[PDB]
């Protein structure tokens, strides 16, 4: 109470701390509720909630404060090193936004809850986060890691988010900001603010953001990928951008999963920062994906999807947004690593793309030069229509703190040490202009692990030069090689060269180093 005065927030009356399960299912199930903050019971037991006008993030929205501690670590987006949306914010300016969310959230009944995001107890945070809406207390509760009641008691926090999503920030045009939406980020006070947008994933991908920026500066990769282990113990992590199956793959009944989403690599191995997993459910097949379906269930938040009045969810219907969610607790999925989430050194990097364009096969092994090179690019595309690129460093350049590079030369060295390998997967399309199927994915990914791919007969695709097999156990044989799913080799072609020009110009940036000009080589060529 006076605690929370400390913090600027006060007057609180009502103070939720730690809020239960059962407690949080009663709060957004209140008959009483208006707008954003109610929730509905579905059929399958789980609540599912509207987050509201946003129903994604809003990378224009998200500043970071420049200050002496920030100043020259941080990968800045007005500072000419390759286009990112840490963009600058001054302290006074932060002080605003801060009296705006401190002032909204006192006088209010609030939610607290304590979590870490990071596994080891040795380079996690201890966050604290402050809501005044059950259902964002409870997307925390599922998605970062929930502490022991020993822990809870010496709780001592590192890092507070205080959510005012309600508020707005009306002096926004005067302080030179995008809209009167902010998510702030203080590296002094060690702080995020959220205004005027709800959505949740801000927390998540905020605190993703700063372990990109703490772990890196101590020798430790922070990546945005999913991670699993065989039985064997042979650990598997999995890059890719958004929508370009981390969740969807690595939720494997065979394997154990670490985590679908944020993970860290350090000398003990790959380790989860995070306690939930948050799947798109867009066209969700209880077939297709029988782990995910089953999750949802009570506990399981569910955001933006429509909800039949008799309390069945029509998981095809996109029409509040293609980006329909489910939060859960990650021990809704049957076969994880428990108690903690963490294994040893990945010894398969897999590096997902969702290729719209049609061109790129659905699995290469990748030389450790092309693994660089396209873990720097980035690639995913999209059909926006009218196939749209997305470059994006690191497959998550919209949660780095440092510089592509910076993350490229760690994550080099973990995998180096540990004699791991990449592969290239494209989970995306063929040129019959549908996207390849979940199960030929599936038996891809069986193929990289088992190690029936690195065996395999290959030869070298055109332009981009990567090694594909002449056939894979459990594979359609047909798809292995892109061209055979055009016309001719040539209607492939001509797509192709449009796509290596776009690898070609995105990468230019990077050849003002050694290294990086010797890495041009490892690219597509016309
Ligand atoms: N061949 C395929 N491989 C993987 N996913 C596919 C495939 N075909 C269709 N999909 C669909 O694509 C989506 C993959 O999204 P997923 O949640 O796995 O992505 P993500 O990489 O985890 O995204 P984010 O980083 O936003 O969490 C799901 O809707 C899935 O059902
Ligand atoms: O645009 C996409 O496909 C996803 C993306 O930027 C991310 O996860 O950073
Ligand atoms: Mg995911
Ligand atoms: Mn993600």
């Amino acid at each position: 109470p006076q605690e929370l005065e400390a913090y600027g927030i006060s007057d609180v009356h009502d103070i939720v701390y730690n809020p239960s399960y059962d407690l949080l299912y009663q709060e957004e199930l209140d008959p009483s509720l208006t707008g954003y903050e109610r929730g509905v019971l579905t059929n399958l037991g789980a609540v599912a909630v509207d987050t509201g006008i946003f129903t994604g993030r809003s990378p224009k929205d998200k500043y970071i404060v420049r200050d002496d501690t920030t100043r020259d670590t941080f990968w800045w987006a007005d500072k000419g090193k390759g286009k990112n949306d840490n963009k600058p914010l001054s302290p006074e300016t932060w002080q605003h936004l801060k009296g705006l969310v401190t002032r909204q959230l006192s006088g209010k009944r609030l939610f607290v809850v304590d979590a870490f995001c990071g596994a080891n107890p040795d380079t996690r945070l201890s966050v604290r986060f402050i809501t005044e809406v059950a259902w964002q207390a409870h997307f925390v509760k599922n998605m970062f890691i929930r502490p022991s009641d020993e822990e809870l008691a010496g709780f001592k926090p590192d890092f507070i988010v205080m959510n005012g999503a309600k508020c707005t920030n009306p002096q926004w045009k005067e302080q030179g900001l995008n809209s009167e939406n902010f998510v702030a980020f203080n590296l002094t006070e060690r702080m995020q603010l959220i205004g005027g947008t709800w959505y949740g994933g801000e927390m998540k991908k905020g605190m993703f953001s700063m372990m990109n920026y703490l772990l890196p500066l101590k020798g430790i990769a922070s990546m945005h990928c999913s991670a699993n282990v065989g039985e064997k113990g042979d650990v598997a992590v999995f890059f890719g951008l958004s929508g370009t199956g981390k969740t969807t793959l690595s939720t494997d009944p065979k394997r154990r999963l670490i985590g679908d989403d944020e993970h860290g690599w350090d000398d003990d191995g790959v380790f989860n920062f995070e306690g939930g997993c948050y799947a798109k459910t867009i066209k969700l097949s209880k077939e297709a994906e029988p782990e995910i379906y089953n999750a949802i269930r009570r506990d399981a938040l569910l955001e933006n999807v429509t909800v039949r009045e008799d309390g069945t969810i029509d998981f095809d219907d996109g029409s509040k947004t293609e980006n329909t969610r489910v939060s859960y607790p990650i021990y809704h999925i049957d076969n994880i690593v428990k108690p903690v989430s963490k294994a040893g050194h990945a010894t398969k990097v897999i590096f997902l793309t969702a290729d719209a364009f049609g061109v790129l096969p659905p699995v290469s092994r990748l030389t450790a030069d092309q693994t660089q090179y396209h873990f720097l690019s980035g690639f995913t595309a999209k059909l926006a229509g009218e196939p749209t690129p997305t470059f994006s460093a690191c497959f998550g350049a919209a949660f780095l703190s440092l510089h592509p590079t910076q993350y490229a030369e760690v994550l080099v060295k973990r995998m180096q040490a540990a004699g791991a390998q990449a592969y290239l997967v494209n989970t995306g399309w063929n040129g019959t202009g549908k996207r390849i199927s979940i199960k030929d994915t599936r038996a891809i990914i069986d193929a990289i692990l088992n190690g029936s791919l690195d065996n395999a007969e290959t030869f070298t695709l055109p332009m981009f030069n990567l090694a594909i097999p002449t056939e894979l156990p459990g594979v359609d044989t047909k798809i292995l090689d892109p061209r055979n799913t055009y016309a001719s080799p040539e209607q492939w072609q001509e797509k192709a060269e449009t796509l290596a020009k776009l690898f070609i110009d995105n990468f230019d940036k990077y050849t003002d180093t050694p290294a990086g000009a010797a890495l041009v080589a490892a690219g597509p060529k016309l």
